[PDB]
C-alpha cells in the first residue's frame, strides 16, 4: 500500500528522505520531510535541498536539488 519510512530511510552523506510528489505543469516536487512513522505512498527520495531555513509540513524541491 505505503512505505512506512523510518529515520534511516536515506543515510547518505546530507540526503534526507523525502516523501516528492511531482507537480503537474509545474517544476516544483512537493516534499513531505520523513520522519519516523511516515505512511509514505510517494517517491521516497533522498535530497539535500534545504533543511536550513526551509522544513515543515511541505517543502518544494526545484529538481536539481536530490540525488535519487
Amino acid at each position: 500500500s505505503a512505505t512506512t519510512i523510518g529515520p534511516n530511510t536515506c543515510s547518505i552523506d546530507d540526503y534526507k528522505p523525502y516523501c516528492c510528489q511531482s507537480m503537474s505543469g509545474s517544476a516544483s516536487l512537493g516534499c513531505v520531510v520523513g520522519v519516523i512513522g511516515s505512511q509514505c505512498g510517494a517517491s521516497v527520495k533522498c535530497c539535500k535541498d534545504d533543511v536550513t531555513n526551509t522544513g515543515n509540513s511541505f517543502l518544494i524541491i526545484n529538481a536539481a536539488n536530490c540525488v535519487a
